[PDB]
């Protein structure tokens, strides 16, 4: 499957999966959740544990507001 980009107003977001794969084995992070996960997305949680939050606690990945939005 391809990778899937969030239509942020203020610019793209992509969300490349290989990397994830690769830098997140444990594939129950993302994986498996309980229903209400796709309808519970959006601004809120991708600036905390549904993105940036987790790139904060791993100490990789960006953190900054042009490193994952870009038009
Ligand atoms: C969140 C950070 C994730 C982690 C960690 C893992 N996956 Fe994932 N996966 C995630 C999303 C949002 C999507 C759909 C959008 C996309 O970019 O593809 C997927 C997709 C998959 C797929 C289908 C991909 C394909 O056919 O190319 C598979 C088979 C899959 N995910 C499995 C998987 C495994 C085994 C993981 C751990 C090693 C894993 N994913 C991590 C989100 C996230
Ligand atoms: C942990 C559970 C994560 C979640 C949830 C999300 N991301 Fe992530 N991301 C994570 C790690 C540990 C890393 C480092 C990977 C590396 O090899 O550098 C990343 C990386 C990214 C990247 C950069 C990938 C690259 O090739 O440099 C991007 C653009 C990114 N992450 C975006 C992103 C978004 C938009 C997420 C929510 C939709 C998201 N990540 C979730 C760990 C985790
Ligand atoms: C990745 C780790 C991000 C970082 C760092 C920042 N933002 Fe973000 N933002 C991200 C995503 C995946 C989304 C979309 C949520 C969704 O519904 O899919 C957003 C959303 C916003 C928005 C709202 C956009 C809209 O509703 O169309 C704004 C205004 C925004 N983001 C701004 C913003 C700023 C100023 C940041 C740095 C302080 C920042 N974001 C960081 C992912 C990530
Ligand atoms: C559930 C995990 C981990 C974050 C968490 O624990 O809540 C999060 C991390 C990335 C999230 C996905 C980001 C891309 C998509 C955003 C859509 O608007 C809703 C469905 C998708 C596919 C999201 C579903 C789910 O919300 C995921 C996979």
């Amino acid at each position: 499957a391809d990778d899937i980009v969030l239509k942020a107003k203020n610019g793209d977001v992509k969300f490349p999966h290989k990397a994830h794969q690769k830098a997140v084995p444990d594939c129950k992070k993302c994986h498996e959740k309980g229903p209400g996960k796709i309808e519970g997305f959006g601004k809120e949680m991708a600036h905390g544990k549904g993105c940036k939050g987790c790139h904060e606690e791993d100490k990789k990945g960006p953190t900054k507001c042009g490193e994952c939005h870009k038009k």
